């Protein structure tokens, strides 16, 4: 039905899974629940980071126990301890200052060992490509205003995303990409309303993508705390 | 819609007009004259060699006059003279012997000067890569059962058909893909009856295609007369 | 050696080959006449601008006959003719409003049926792509500090340029890669004075190149009048 | 310098690196143990599994304690464990019948929860690409005589990879390369005696090719127990 939500968050979190670590989990951005749901199947110690206080109250009465909810913007989030595995999911593109925030997940919130899960949309994605080509996005970074509105400060690709988290004193171990994506999305949406695809043909859009991380929906970046001081 | 013929038909014409000389034009396996009919607006005088004496004859009935018709297989053919373009468009992957026909092209039919345009369905296809990863198809240069009902003995790729190209004693020049193409046949032809993708979505498949020869639906070397004794 | 004359120039004849129209041809940027020494292989009358009185009177004291000199810069030029093939050759990326010049030669430079050949270095080629991974090139589309002390502006890729080609006016009709690079200048320069890689190599590097525009060393344009 | 040896080997190990499990370690196809000495830093419980008596004999001289040797045939092999992680490097193209090692590996030898760390030399690698260019190897997937003399019976990519390690049952979990190569061994081995590439230009290459796995000297499945 929805191609984020039914198609994206599932593939994300089976490109997670290899990678995960023992122990808890930090989901930064975790608006409405909608991917925290995903995560529980996984961890049973969560903590949620969410400015909203309306997202945050949905969250919480559609969420099993286990989770424990920060009601903050991330510049004013004092948390308790440090985490195993940290999810920055199509969150980093909405910040100002993204070095930041990447500085304070490596410096402040990221356990001995621990696992940050960097993801964003990606400004090389086929479909992007295709529609910069047709001239309704003027370069594939571009942000447009569309996205402007929805609160994006830039389109990531695998050069400016790796900078970013390089600038911040993360170690970036693990380059990929997330769905090998050939139509937009209000195309997905009403093609995802008939026959013409199957779930197979989605499955092997996430194995092709694998091998082509540049050309993926979204991107993602595999990163390790790197020493400060 | 059909996507050979709605869709690929006329890109391929696309892709050809940049190079194509002044002068004639040979179209080997010229069928019903379905692309016959495309290339007579850039050309006054064709030649079109076909083995079935049905298609020729459709042929004959539906295109205009300035068409040599000549009825034969490629091996036994005696052609009047030499040609400044000659087009082998989704033919040489149902040859038994590929290069030697290749050969033919070069030492007896390509005019000095000449070009001839080889286009063949291309194994890397991302659509067919899909349907590898799906399990659908063995491997992406595999014939598939369907394949080689319809003639195929052979899936070139771009390596595969510059070394026949080479080994024929053609000079290739140019290598280039035509249509960026993620979806299978069956679903263009599903899909092109709904209003899902527009006319400017094709067209920036065929431009982005450019950028990924290798991921295209079809792969085109342009190739000139190489000196054999 | 040199990478850009020794290898570059050779291959961007070789690219364009294919593509010439008949008729004449305006070089724009011809600098030294370095690349007009290639070109005057193809083509008897040639137009060449460039604004340095320096360079052009070195390239006339050493090119043959068949060449019209035209000492002005580009806003200021008063061509004769238009052009069947015009060659804009890692000239746009120092402009300040390249969608200006563009447009000035889709507008009134280019002939009826003519070709512009318009090739840029390559934000994406595969040797800036491991020079942004080791951390000396902030990313594919910067401009360095030395790049910017040379005059350039930007750093195209295929999307920026046939998004300023378009903007101009031009039709886009093929978009190609020249080189398959995955060594900096500097080191071809270095390894092109030892026996470690081939002619042969080169040219291999060429015809792998088409088949990944992206990554190669420049990209390459065709374009026709709007 | 050996660049399968001093390049190769080291970015197999920082390719595996974040997907290896706790727990035990199998090498499968051993040899004279080089590869060994970098997985000890690692796991201190490994077991290395050669048929060449000679290789065998010499690993054992030369690596620390903590390893159990087995000299046997694939076809032969009694091992005492399953495994947590079992590696298979530039092997699997020199045997008969790899769908029947993979299915062995996936059915027998593998842990629950085990990972394979499937590599083999890759067909599309730039440089063999480049190779096909000049003319010097037929196509990507051929197998040269000097291949074919070395024991190689097949050159893998990444989808006959996948298509052979589905077809023994595994799961393929990951799909990635390592090192993007776009020079041959024996120019490497060359160039590494000079100072024209840098340590850190290696670094990138490898940072670079997992953007590119299609393209990469070796590629990688990460597979689990189907
Ligand atoms: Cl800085
Ligand atoms: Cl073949
Ligand atoms: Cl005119
Ligand atoms: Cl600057
Ligand atoms: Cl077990
Ligand atoms: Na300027
Ligand atoms: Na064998």
């Amino acid at each position: 039905y929805n191609f984020d939500f039914d198609v994206m968050h599932p593939f994300m979190v089976r490109a997670f899974t290899p990678f995960f670590r023992p122990g808890n989990l930090l989901e930064l951005g975790s608006f409405k629940g909608d991917f925290t749901s995903r995560l529980q199947e996984h961890f049973n110690d969560i903590t949620c980071v969410e400015a909203s206080e309306e997202a945050i109250s949905h969250a919480q009465g559609r969420l099993k126990d286990g989770i424990t909810y920060i009601h903050s913007r991330f510049e004013d989030a004092q948390l308790p301890r440090r985490y195993d595995n940290i999810v920055l999911t199509h969150v980093l593109e909405h910040i100002d200052d993204p070095v930041a925030l990447l500085k304070r997940i490596n410096d402040d919130w990221l356990a001995e060992g621990g696992r940050l899960f960097l993801v964003c949309p990606n400004a090389n994605a086929v479909s992007r490509q295709i529609a910069v080509k047709m001239g309704i996005i003027s370069h594939n970074s571009a942000v447009t205003e569309a996205e402007f509105a929805h609160g994006h400060r830039c389109t990531y690709a695998l050069d400016t995303l790796e900078r970013d988290a390089s600038r911040a004193g993360l170690q970036v171990t693990y380059r990929s990409g997330i769905f090998f994506k050939a139509l937009a999305n209000f195309q997905w949406d009403q093609i995802l309303q008939t026959d013409i695809l199957s779930k197979e043909y989605l499955d092997g859009c996430y194995q092709l993508g694998q091998q082509y991380p540049d050309l993926c929906a979204s991107i993602f970046l595999l990163c390790e705390k790197g020493i400060n001081q």
